[PDB]
RNA sequence: UUUUUUUUUUUUUUUUUUUUUUUUUUUUUUUUUUUUUUUUUUUUUUUUUUUUUUUUUUUUUUUUUUUUUUUUUUUUUUUUUUUUUUUUUUUUUUUUUUU
């Protein structure tokens, strides 16, 4: 992701912290996960398969 | 609780390649890192050949005694108060396992 738009960007997470993995339990997150991921499993070809 | 390649974007798979090339060979000559000449023990003055000797000697022996670097006497676990004898133990427990 640092090469996103041209080539600049600026790392926001920390390498240490563990403020996200608590979203695994989240159950509509991973369904909206699942849905991308199984959308775009199904549609190689998209520009945006890079999700 | 759930899990169980410290696997994975999709592609790919020589830490191969301009093209041409291939002795990290070559001016031509040459080919003892041989040579003035003449020599050839890094031998020799002539003598000489124990880095032997004054003579005398020949235990780096000895005063005479002596001869456990033994001994007051008594003794002989560098044992012992009695009691004891896992440098065991509250009870419960017994993967320094587990959402």
């Amino acid at each position: 992701q640092c090469k996103a738009i041209k080539s600049d960007w600026v790392s926001p997470v920390t390498a240490t912290h563990k403020y996200f993995d608590v979203w695994g339990n989240d159950g509509n997150y991973l369904k909206i996960v699942a849905c991308v991921d199984m959308f775009y499993n199904h549609f190689k070809k998209s520009i945006k398969a890079t999700f």
